[PDB]
């Protein structure tokens, strides 16, 4: 999340989409839900692929994780945020700004690791 958020690039294309949808969040509000995809799905960065038929198990994970450690440890926002990148993978076809950023996201992934640099810190 916050990684991508430093990359000029995609973050110009990423203006675009926050925006488009009306939502009133901040990059570091949007973001923060994508660092929560890399922290529960370890391997989608792996597989290196977004289309929503890979996000869609994005959001199967958080349902699982969300029933077997409850609503304190997953929120029920992490769906509703979920949700919004998903109809814009579905919908991509007709949504050129986001499509680029989806193009965009899977080069920044197989160009970064699942893990780099000393995050020596998890918990809290």
């Amino acid at each position: 999340g916050q990684e991508l958020s430093q990359h000029e690039r995609y973050v110009e294309q990423l203006k675009q989409a926050l925006k488009t949808r009306g939502v009133k969040v901040k990059f570091a509000d949007l973001l923060k839900f994508f660092d929560f995809v890399k922290d529960t799905c370890p391997w989608f960065p792996q597989e290196g692929t977004i289309d929503i038929k890979r996000w869609r198990r994005v959001g199967d994970c958080f349902q699982d994780y969300f029933n077997t450690f409850g609503p304190e440890k997953v929120p029920v926002t992490a769906f509703s945020y979920w949700n919004l990148i998903k109809e814009l993978i579905d919908k991509k076809e007709v949504n050129p700004q986001v499509m680029a950023a989806v193009a965009q996201t899977e080069e920044i992934l197989k160009s970064n690791s699942q893990t780099d640099l000393e995050h020596h810190h998890h918990h809290h």
